[PDB]
């Protein structure tokens, strides 16, 4: 009875380890952009939840950067490439900025004019946890080289849910720190050395963030931080800024896709991983 | 009883198909040649045993590629770099060239001036199988760029056992086969673009065979031929031919390193393997 219990709990525990280690590695190019839909101002966000069951494919978009608490909901990603019909909801605060993500259900997203985590159901439509980010920058502090607000930047990967940020007593530079997905709680922090007003944007795949150059013209990922081995080193992998500005870029593990902001219209990018042996 | 039997089946199939590809890759870089051992003439081929029981890494020596039948029992590492004390077992038959293995229990090899592979027991020190290469050819036709009779070479990876010869149907250019360890029948055939007497040197890290362009200088590999998809690349993949001319390249799977011979001398290689996803 107990031998065979822990006979299938080492399986599924390897199962899991070894699917986990074959999922990712280091990136090095960057697929042309392909365009969904063109909506909204020029400065927005739009995504995915990763943890979704397949089927439903709910496009999440939010217009602004500034002053706005509507959310759009598309029920399928062809209900956003070609219809215009989306749910809208409202948010009991509005945010700042594009650094809002969905995950698990829920959204969370960066308080006005604060540096607070608030997380948002999308479902029951009601408030849960409303954490205070520890020693981060707010209003346009320590925001990317495009600015708008956008101090913090929340996103998810294959290990979880991070926030990259900037602190005070780390200069100006890029902080990455690691967040509970129920409690908004600091669970470990890596502090770089990439100054994060001259970014322009940042994203991680699976431990590793790779950091932009800048917003216009010739963009490429300049730097790349390993926060398991807690290294940097600086790459030149290219990609295009087909639409010459970039306020929005988050990798998304389950399509392992990175949706971007450009000028106003949805793109996607496909990123290339390599495992070396 | 039969669930959770076929459980422990499932769980056994998934962890070695899981482990087999995060195994190995193509190859992108071979590291400095490493010196073990400086006996014997020009010509020799040394090898260890991939499948080998715990506790028992002893390797293979064999000088000579015309008339000799002895073959060298260092029962350790330790007693092979230092040490010159062996064991001398003798073969029914000469071999031919420095194309021979040593797989399981049993070591596989050409006999004298014909296209026969012969499968010895270095225990029992008995004959078991004695086949025929289909369209092989023998007697310094289709050698490598060294020559020496290595009109059939053999190799084996986490696949199993392969045979690298030449077919007068196929003009001169290397055909590879898969053989069955046991009955030594052909299982498969693949179709190459490289002539075999332009070659010098070839090795199978995993379903992929590598082929180099020299012996002696400037030596780098050159082709690679997949046989899982069938397709052909040239590749420039230097490494260092530090003592001249070589004889021997082979690849061991367990060790994931490349054993060669360079000028009497028996030289390590550590190869790198990068996989894309
Ligand atoms: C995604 O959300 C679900 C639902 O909230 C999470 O499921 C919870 O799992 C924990 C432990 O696995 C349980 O203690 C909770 O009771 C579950 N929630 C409910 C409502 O039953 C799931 O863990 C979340 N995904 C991740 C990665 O945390
Ligand atoms: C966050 O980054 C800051 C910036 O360097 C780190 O602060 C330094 O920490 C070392 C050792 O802890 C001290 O010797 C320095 O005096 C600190 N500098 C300043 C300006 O206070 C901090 O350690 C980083 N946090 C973590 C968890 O690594
Ligand atoms: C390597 O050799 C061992 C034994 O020398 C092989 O083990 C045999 O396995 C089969 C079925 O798995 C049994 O029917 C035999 O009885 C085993 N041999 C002995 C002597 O008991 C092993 O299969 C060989 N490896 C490969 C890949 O074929
Ligand atoms: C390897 O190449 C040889 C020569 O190109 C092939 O032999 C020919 O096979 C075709 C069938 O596809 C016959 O029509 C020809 O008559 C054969 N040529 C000769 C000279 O006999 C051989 O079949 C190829 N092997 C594989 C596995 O594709
Ligand atoms: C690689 C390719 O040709 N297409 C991919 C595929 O995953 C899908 O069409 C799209 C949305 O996820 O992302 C891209
Ligand atoms: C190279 O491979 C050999 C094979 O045993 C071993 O010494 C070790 O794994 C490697 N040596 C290095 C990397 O110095
Ligand atoms: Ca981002
Ligand atoms: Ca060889």
């Amino acid at each position: 009875y107990d031998e065979l219990q822990s006979r299938v709990s080492n399986l599924e525990e390897r199962l899991r380890a070894c699917m986990q280690k074959l999922a990712c590695g280091k990136l090095t190019g960057i697929s042309d952009p392909v365009t969904v839909k063109t909506s909204g101002s020029r400065f927005g966000s739009w995504m995915t939840d990763p943890l979704a069951p397949e089927g439903d494919n709910r496009v999440w978009y939010m217009d602004g950067y500034h002053n706005n608490r509507f959310v759009r909901e598309y029920k399928s990603m062809v209900d956003f490439m070609n219809t215009d019909n989306f749910t809208s909801h409202r948010l009991p605060h509005p945010w700042s900025g594009t650094g809002q993500v969905v995950y698990n259900g829920s959204i969370y997203f960066n308080k006005f004019q604060s540096h607070i985590i608030i997380r948002f159901d999308l479902k029951t439509e009601t408030i849960l946890k409303t954490r205070s980010l520890d020693y981060a920058g707010y209003n346009n502090m320590y925001h990317y080289a495009w600015g708008g607000h956008s101090d913090i930047d929340l996103m998810v990967d294959e290990n979880g849910l991070w926030a990259v940020y900037a602190t005070n007593q780390n200069a100006g530079n890029i902080v990455i720190s690691k967040l509970d997905p129920v409690s908004l709680q600091i669970l470990q922090t890596w502090n770089t050395s990439y100054p994060k007003r001259s970014a322009g944007e940042a994203f991680i795949i699976c431990g590793t963030l790779y950091v932009t150059n800048g917003y216009s013209g010739g963009t490429k990922v300049h730097y790349a931080y390993q926060t398991n081995a807690s290294t940097y080193e600086y790459i030149d992998i290219p990609f295009q800024n087909k639409y010459s500005h970039i306020s929005m870029l988050d990798y998304n593990p389950k399509d392992r896709a990175l949706y971007a902001w450009n000028n106003g219209h949805q793109t996607l990018y496909n990123v290339t991983l390599f495992h070396v042996i």
